[PDB]
């Protein structure tokens, strides 16, 4: 299921989730950017809790700064005022991840962890206030921007945690992570975006991944790029390439994993079929740009038992309707897969 097409034992991630594994107490730090199947954080949570269990909990990792409509988190609840834009549907200044929130005058936000947490962790903010040195208070703890424009907040705070701010800012992703160390999965998924559809992100994205501290990075799409009929091959091929280009450009240090689509159905109609037009040169091209950029690559469709499944996932209660998204309890089993084939990847070092 999972392929390497570059050298993972020798890796400095591969050192870095070992030293980890050991309890050096670093944080090593997963970061699934990716569509749907990424938005509603089933597959990735699902991932987290097996990931944390087996090498350390790291904490919740970088999460939304509010409710997105349509998109979940599953490690915090989201209670205050700030209103969320994605770059789904709309134009922005967006941080990495096509997500922010607007926090307004007078705004505040408070994230509960579903579970337990207790004490001081280390908190980071996307942010960009509206004037250059502005403040906002974490735990009543003044924050301050140094100048203008998107920059990372570095501060500290227990959970839950209580953002105030008294004049308006934007707010993008936020890290929490716990100081003992261990392992994160943050989930950046858009529903129905496409990998080229960065390019609706600000210029300096790349800058904003380098400064996630991402160590292997997820890179989760395929399904909305099958749907497009018209898709030009080469030409996507060519952008997916410049991507993962950059990803090695501006994270050095990081892994990357490139997830191959699951099978769709463009219709359930009839036993098996009927699979969309492009989804076979999307899928094989994934392939070939985890090759050519000496990637990992790990086939969802072959995880779900290889062509014509999707049926049979779909007559099991491991799919929805429509032959597309799957169930909760589907996307449990196809991330159990995933981290089967990654903790096989590390024993095997």
């Amino acid at each position: 299921l999972l392929t390497d097409y570059g050298n993972a034992s020798a890796s400095p991630w591969m050192k870095k989730l070992q030293s980890v594994a050991q309890g050096s107490g670093e944080t090593f730090r997963i970061l699934q950017i990716g569509d749907s199947h990424t938005a509603g954080d089933f597959f990735t949570d699902s991932l987290r809790k097996r990931l944390q269990k087996t090498w350390g909990d790291g904490g919740i990792g970088w999460v939304y700064p509010a409710n997105v409509k349509g998109q979940r988190m599953a490690a915090v609840r989201h209670n205050g005022n700030w209103q969320s834009l994605t770059s789904r549907n709309n134009t922005g200044d967006f941080p990495l991840g096509g997500i922010l929130a607007h926090t307004g005058s007078g705004g505040s936000m408070t994230l509960t962890a579903s579970d337990g947490i207790a004490s001081k962790q280390r908190v980071s903010l996307f942010a960009k206030p509206l004037l250059a040195e502005q403040t906002l208070t974490v735990n009543g703890n003044t924050v301050s921007a140094n100048g203008g424009g998107w920059q990372v907040l570095d501060t500290g705070a227990a959970l839950p945690l209580t953002i105030h701010t008294e004049m308006p800012w934007d707010i993008g992703f936020i890290n929490i992570e716990n100081p003992a160390g261990g392992i994160t999965v943050s989930a950046m998924g858009i529903n129905g975006a496409q990998l080229t559809q960065w390019s609706k992100w600000r210029a300096d994205r790349m800058n904003d991944l380098a400064q996630t501290g991402a160590d292997l990075v997820i890179l989760s799409y395929g399904t909305n790029e099958a749907f497009n009929n018209n898709i030009d091959i080469a030409d996507t091929e060519q952008k997916w390439l410049d991507t993962v280009r950059q990803i090695r450009d501006s994270l050095p240090a990081a892994g990357i994993l490139i997830i191959g689509a699951p099978e769709s159905l463009k219709n359930t109609l009839g036993v098996c079929g009927t699979r969309p037009v492009r989804l076979t040169e999307v899928q094989q091209m994934q392939r070939r740009v985890a090759r050519q950029g000496q990637t990992m690559f790990w086939s969802w469709q072959n995880a779900m038992g290889g062509i014509c499944s999707m049926k049979n996932w779909l007559n099991q209660g491991w799919a929805a309707k429509d032959g597309v998204h799957f169930s909760a309890k589907g996307y449990r089993r196809a991330a159990e897969m995933l981290a089967d084939s990654l903790e096989e990847l590390v024993r095997s070092a």
